[PDB]
């Protein structure tokens, strides 16, 4: 997370840490609890190549990474069949927990938005995670959960910004329809925040608008953060998630 | 170049080295001389981001990289407008030299194939460059120009190989129509060979089948090297080069 | 710390973490609280070149590094005048805290050994710190305070052991009189433990026998860990410490 | 080599490159031909630990490293018995070639100085090698043999300069009598030049004043380059070299 601050303990109960087995259970990606037995993440975190379920663990809401570790095993890894790279699209994945979680006030699910829900500029939106604080600058220990309020940019305006300083033809789409744009040179998501949630307060309720996907660096000029549009993959999510 | 050996001095007169200004004029990509004043390379070498022409030089055929440097300036960089990433496609670019080179027996152009030209499966072809010898294994000094014989893998067969051990749906194409496959676990192109030529001897004439583009690692199981199909972009090439 | 285990919360109340200002207050060396206002460390940690007082902080006993931080400023950095390198000797330094610490059962001082105290082999001795777990293998998060029981080796035996597979003449002393030897191929101190204490239980009382100084790698054959002999610099310590 | 320029082909015929086996015969240290069958170098290059003769090769004067390789085998490695560390001193070693070198105008021996020569400040002295061009800045390809005119400093002044900005006592010797000082913030030897020669023109004859040994970084304020004083070890060299 570029800019912003450390998140208070009561905020973002849905935020999860994805862990890989090595010298320790290392955080590689973020995620969000969308159902007591289901975690929503980015496909690039757990794909496109087949991963070993034994080498993966899910860590629920934690104020400081690695401190209060209570790792949960994964039953199923479901990656969108249209996924290959974050730039092509379909950067969405589902993780089925071995057993459903005990929902508390400190740890509970995030509400998915309706199919017709469009997130326009000016809407209060926040992105969370334990990712890099800047380009090539990792989150320092004790690795606190960071939060940043990001401004939403319209897809066509964001696509136009991505063409500035690029050879890519103006008619050639960089920011696709299954993507969402948010952030600026001071506020953005980064490497390590991938798979994590982008929540927006719509009529007094928090709705996950996006999934941290990609971008040309972090908080760089004319390069806002790109997220997988949750509304676009609602039919695919509901096929596995009740 | 993975496998093979040091190329003899008389072989591959079209092979060029692309140089970027830093502590020294360092090799970042390969290429091929297609016209005395034009160089064919991969778009990812010089894009999608707009490059500074003063910070770029072209080095003609050299037995040992950096030894007899005769750096040539560039007047134009023409990156295909459909290019953004090597996986999406259109990984092709043209470099116009400031002055046309004096064509000789040691340094001369490569013949481009006709519009209908097909490269059969199992056909022996050659890939050249000063790239890495293996995954995370740089070409050791005095950096000789390397060559390797690579077998052609048909597009549908190669696409199926990329789906082996991947979540990506069988109906979702990884190896695209504007792409070409070549190599195995012992013979392949690698990081640094990008932009370089893939040559096939057809009826006693060397034709450039592909431009080194991408691949999931170098000489990895079920992951052959991906090349930009020259035949697919002949009209775009002929629009700029006479 | 090579080998051993995570130290219990009730053990080593004198253990100190030395912090340097950078992207965060990074641990660079260990230390021991010898007086409520004085910290004993290695000279190579804070020298031989003059350090900025404002860029240094002292962290008292932590079960997990960086998690429960309460950084203390330093008022004086006293490095032994005979110090240049750890191999030459006099690898000892004192850090005066700006204010004295409120002593408790969990955080208290270590007793310095008497002037004529020798530490022969077989004695129950432990070395503590948050250093590397092996050669080029960092202590993984949540960075637990580690301990290891290390066997003491006689100075002349350890000195002759350092000459094994070395061109250095047998008459040329490697392990000097101001040094102490401890550890083996399974039990040792490493990079990051430097400045930390080597404590021995003598007559039911814990005495600081040494200060982590140097060694040819960590837990390598015929290369035990080298410590600064505390008894040798007792007069120098007592000149500043009450 | 920090500062200066690329050496002309006719200059420094005694300069040699020391090679170690791995992915290629990599340069690790410099040296000098003092006798047709003997090479003078620094002890830290080949010690204090015993090295395998088969993994070591000697390369005679080369304008560009690796380009015209004619690797020569070594029969004996003689490291000074007083050596352990460059800072302690005796950083001198002799390498006996398997066969004597066929001496020519391009490749010949350097004259050792008489015992009486102290090399005072103001002598025209040069240091040569293929080492780093600055701190953490490696010599760029085609790796040309570099040279730099370095100002000689008197031992007591160089020792006092090393105490500036250091805790080390003014009466505690840093620069020993078996050492020689040369260089400034623009002209110095660096990592990779170690073992190489420091030559001074005395009575129209090039005499090797020193062997590149150590220093606190390269071209750093009040930290000139430290060389092993050849005259000090003249008796030791003559015990092996005819
Ligand atoms: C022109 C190439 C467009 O495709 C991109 S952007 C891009 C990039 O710059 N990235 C850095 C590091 C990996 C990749 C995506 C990273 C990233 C950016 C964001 C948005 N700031 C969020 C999460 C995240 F992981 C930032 C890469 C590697 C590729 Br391929
Ligand atoms: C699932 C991701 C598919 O897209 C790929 S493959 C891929 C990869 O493994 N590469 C390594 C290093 C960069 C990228 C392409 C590299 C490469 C392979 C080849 C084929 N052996 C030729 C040239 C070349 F530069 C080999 C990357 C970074 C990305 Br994004
Ligand atoms: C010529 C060998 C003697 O001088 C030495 S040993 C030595 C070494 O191998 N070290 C590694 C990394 C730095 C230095 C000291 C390190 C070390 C070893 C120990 C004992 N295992 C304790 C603390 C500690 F920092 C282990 C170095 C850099 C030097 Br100079
Ligand atoms: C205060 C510690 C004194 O002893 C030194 S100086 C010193 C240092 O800064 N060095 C850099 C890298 C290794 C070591 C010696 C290096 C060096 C300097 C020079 C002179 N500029 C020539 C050759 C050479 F290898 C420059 C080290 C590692 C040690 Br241990």
């Amino acid at each position: 997370i570029v800019g912003g601050q450390e998140a208070p303990r009561s905020k973002w109960p849905w935020q999860v840490s994805l862990r890989v087995h090595g010298p320790y259970w290392m955080h590689f990606c973020g995620g969000s609890l969308i159902h007591p037995q289901w975690v929503l993440t980015a496909a690039h975190c757990v794909g496109p190549d087949v991963k070993d379920l034994a080498a993966l663990r899910v860590q629920l809401r934690e104020q400081h990474l690695y401190y209060q570790d209570q790792l949960l095993p994964v039953s199923r890894i479901i990656v969108h069949p249209q996924f290959y790279t974050a730039q092509i699209g379909a950067d969405i994945a589902l993780l089925e927990l071995e057993e459903p979680v005990k929902v508390s006030s400190h740890v509970h699910t995030v509400t998915l938005p309706p199919a017709s829900e469009t997130f326009p500029p000016g809407m209060p939106c926040w992105v969370t995670g334990w990712g890099d604080v800047d380009n090539d600058e990792r989150l320092p220990p004790p690795f606190p959960l960071k939060q940043v309020k990001v401004p939403i940019m319209e897809n066509h305006i964001c696509d136009a910004k991505y063409h500035l300083g690029a050879y890519t033809g103006d008619d050639v789409r960089i920011v696709r329809d299954d993507m969402l744009c948010a952030g600026n040179t001071r506020r953005d998501s980064c490497q390590g925040d991938s798979g994590g949630p982008l929540v927006c307060k719509v009529n007094g309720t928090w709705l996950q608008a996006g999934v941290v996907s990609w971008g040309e660096g972090c908080a760089q000029p004319n390069r806002p953060g790109i997220y997988t549009r949750v509304t676009y993959y609602l039919d695919w999510i509901h096929h596995y998630v009740p």
